[PDB]
């Protein structure tokens, strides 16, 4: 059984040939991007794997099915890049990781808070240099701080159990309150009295049309001013634009950034010889106060190795007629 | 009425300072040029200076400040290395200083130092920041599972216990006095040897005297897990940083980040970026792709620098009473 | 007996005026701080105070300045736009500057931008300095051979021309008074839309006039050459930067250096790192990998501060001598 | 007649395509180092494009002829990577290029010093990130220097004409004086007389034995304290070790260079993610008033269009029988 992946990293070769030890499956790693002109490549291989900055519009879902392929599957959760109803109509099921790897996912949110508290990033680039003043590193305790929690699924759950450890006094905001969240020490309430109360929030909800521009610019200027912001959970759930005004002002402190609404055309990829197109994302760059990471919060080698076995898993289900994540249209 | 002048002062000294006064009244004056010799003279006229760790405290500056009037040198550290402390007691000019700086900072900064070196966050930063979203060689590790070796366990060093227990490591601790709390976070006590051999992350918090001295040497580097991080916030002299160099250039040495380094007081708190570092073992650290250093900011937070500041106007209040506080 | 005041002295400043002071004799006083409402009292009892363009010199100050005892208002610029000129005539408070800044220090700093760019020197160095060896991306083009247009012939620009011919380029020129020197060179003077459309790197050194207001704006973008290069040393409101924007996104401005940016007087001259710029169009500026800005330090030269501070020091002995040379 | 392009940039593919219009060679680009490992993707090509990074050692020249190779190009003028006498005893003959666009490297050369004297890298890196301050980046005007021509064959009369045109003084070393150089307005005169004399020195002569570490700690103490050097020439013209304690000292006041002696072993790779092994070049690169180009004085459009005309022009002379630009044991 042989399976193309495009768009490949060194990290995807080596997590997917680890995991690829209790499976045996042929392996081929193509590191250019799946679109019309390269879909070619994947000719008469029968698996096809890829990630979400691959184009798996109906021009190019007909060109594989025509060349033989007969499986996509995604080695990510989010599947925005792939035309669903073309994949049906083409009779090409698409399979994908249903979740990734919680503490991979919280620890990067806290890294990202940390970094940002105390500048790390900034003075990095100050002691490389022979700078070793400290003027504007000053950060603040975390012990102490309240931390609000919007989404108290499991990686939200995780980094409440984190923070905590810090000795936060955690907030949280869920639809659906679980009683673990109470057992660390965090108080349900509100989402308005959240966002008034803490001193850092982390969005840990799923993207939903309700929860879509979640943070927009009534909600930010609900927050406590000075604040911190934390989105390791989907680009959508804020309304990057209105970020910018409220960095302006002061009204938000700080800014950690995992995820980015038009990430699948941006991320991934290193556009640094080229002019950013995207006003918003490149004013956001900019601020001393703001850190972006390009998806990076699975980014772990136990967090890559999940997604490669849940991959490689996902295969073997299909070829034995198991519907085992496949995403419907 | 007390008047006292600040050397070396910076924006957070002054901000600081003044908030603690709120319930002292004292006349505060913030020079920002260094405390030496042929600037000792601005010091004419105020009877208590305060100074930090790079502040020249040799005999000949004291010597010049009693001669101008000054009868209390307080210090905004717990450190006082650049202090002729025999030649102050000569001239009867009691010195003044922090114990010791918020737990709670320090610990979170180890912590921090921690995740920005597994996660490589500064590096991808500057990355991002000119549009390269990219992220080759930026994989880290979950830090939920694995072995923490914390090196002395007085209060900072269990604090960052306590943080690191509640990311879901397993702690490993030596002290030559340990203690239950350590215990009851789950954490085991082990021979120094056996910490190092063990741990994925190490972290340095014990107090530098002369059995600790350089404890961090080539041989216990080489002791230490292959591939493993080492962090010391704690004092420059636990660690011989020219052993360092051969273990990170080998890989034997994962990571490395450092908030203190051996005679700092002659390198940090300086932007000394125009000119050539001369020191050849702190210029090549700084240039591994898996080495941070801060420069003496663990206790940088507003909460930590509110006690310094509270901390050091009361010893100022207290040495006024005739009841001197925190003497050294 | 001279005294002098400078606000907003730099390290550079107190060097070159010492320097300059070789044949006055003035007790030269360098305070770092700016000149604005609440700093005036430190000019208490100066007969001369020193200035730079980032300083405030509004009515309240010049009043300020006046009613304690100040007498000349002395400019280590060329430029004046912060100086209430009235105000200050009203007061009989007369403001002297330096004409004209070095025009080899000026041109050359052209050119070094031009390198730059071209050859992403900078870019290079920030790779390199990591270890980073990789040439993707940083291929330029030789000057030889390409066409560069110079607008305004003056002192500067036809020092910029001459140098640019030494590389073997083709000289265009445009100026409403051209003259022959630039000829010599083997320059073609020609009107400033076709110098536009054929050039292949642009330079702007022309004076700022109602004339040349905003010469570059989205029109003239449009005329250059595809892919083109421009250089603004001279002066921010030659150019309408917010029309640079959408020509660097498309591609249609192929590379801009900036030394000078409208308003900078507010900007520039400062280390702002440690807060949000507020200016949008100058933060999307710097954040392109074909823009360099400089923050007008073309004139940053030892020899062109030596000429600003022997100019400064003569006007001021000039008006000692009430015979003053270079007022407003 | 099929060419196999092993280390391939995509300024590589894109200059030798533009090339080709006059050849119709059918050109395949590689990324992958030339290695024992990788040799076999060239079998069954009859000419193989290798760089000086490329491993073309006798293990390897073996099995590109076992293979079938006939012709290694060298897309370089360096070939210290090639075992020549291998290549003899194997039948495999080697061409390269003669010399690099003078143009091209002088004006690197020229821009190495402008970036030096004006600290315009240190400055881009303080505006970009809103550091608007100037304190240490006062420079010094050319105008009036005396600037040091070591070696006055093409590039360096190239850049003597450029350094002239900033109002420089001239001072030139040559074994071989020649008149253009002196229509220039350059003076000739003894080596230790131009080290002492020279406000900027600037190396462009040929390596041999005896230029071999021409710069060593004792011609470095020769010249005047505080100087520019700059190395565009060859690695080996230097002695690096003993640059360092003259930046330590500030006897040498600033370092351009375009080349290593260590480096087709470091250059033209990102190595950005592991430790740099080099104690010496590690030092070099952090001091403020260094600046290393990655052998990058040949990269621009013209340039690299110049080495693939020429290395084709090669190619298709061995396959007529024109020993043209041969590299000989």
């Amino acid at each position: 059984m042989r399976i193309l992946f495009f768009s490949s990293q060194a990290y995807d070769s080596e997590s997917f040939q680890a995991s690829n030890h209790r499976h045996g499956f042929e392996l081929h790693f193509q590191q250019a991007h799946l679109q019309a002109d390269t879909a070619v490549l994947a000719q008469g291989f029968e698996v096809v794997c890829a990630f979400v900055n691959d184009d798996l519009s109906r021009p190019v879902l007909e060109r594989l099915a025509a060349g033989g392929t007969r499986l996509v599957a995604l080695r990510s959760a989010g599947y925005n890049h792939v035309d669903l109803a073309a994949a049906e109509a083409l009779g090409l099921p698409v399979v994908h990781v249903p979740a990734y790897s919680p503490h991979a996912v919280a620890e990067h949110a806290v890294g990202l808070i940390l970094t940002l508290n105390r500048r790390l990033h900034r003075a990095y680039n100050r002691t490389r240099e022979g700078d070793f003043s400290l003027h504007g590193l000053t950060g603040f305790d975390l012990h102490g701080k309240r931390v609000g929690v919007i989404g108290t699924g499991q990686i939200g759950e995780t980094f409440a159990r984190i923070m905590a450890g810090f000795g936060c006094e955690l907030l949280a905001y869920d639809p659906y309150p679980n009683p673990r969240i109470q057992a660390l020490g965090g108080r349900y309430l509100a989402l308005d009295a959240l966002l008034a109360e803490s001193d850092i929030v982390s969005l840990h909800c799923p993207l939903t049309a309700d929860t879509r521009h979640l943070i927009d610019a009534q909600r930010l200027a609900t927050m406590k001013p000075g604040a911190m912001l934390i989105n390791t959970g989907r680009g959508a759930l804020v309304n990057a634009a209105a970020l910018i005004e409220a960095l302006k002002s002061g009204q938000l402190g700080y800014l950690g950034l995992d995820v980015y609404e038009e990430e699948a055309d941006i991320f991934f990829e290193d556009r640094s010889d080229q002019p950013l197109q995207d006003d918003v994302l490149a004013r956001l760059l900019s601020f001393p106060n703001v850190v972006v990471t390009a998806h990076q919060a699975f980014l772990t080698r136990e967090a890559l190795a999940a997604i490669a076995d849940t991959t490689l898993d996902n295969i073997a289900a299909w070829q034995d007629g198991t519907p085992r994540n496949r995403v419907r249209a």
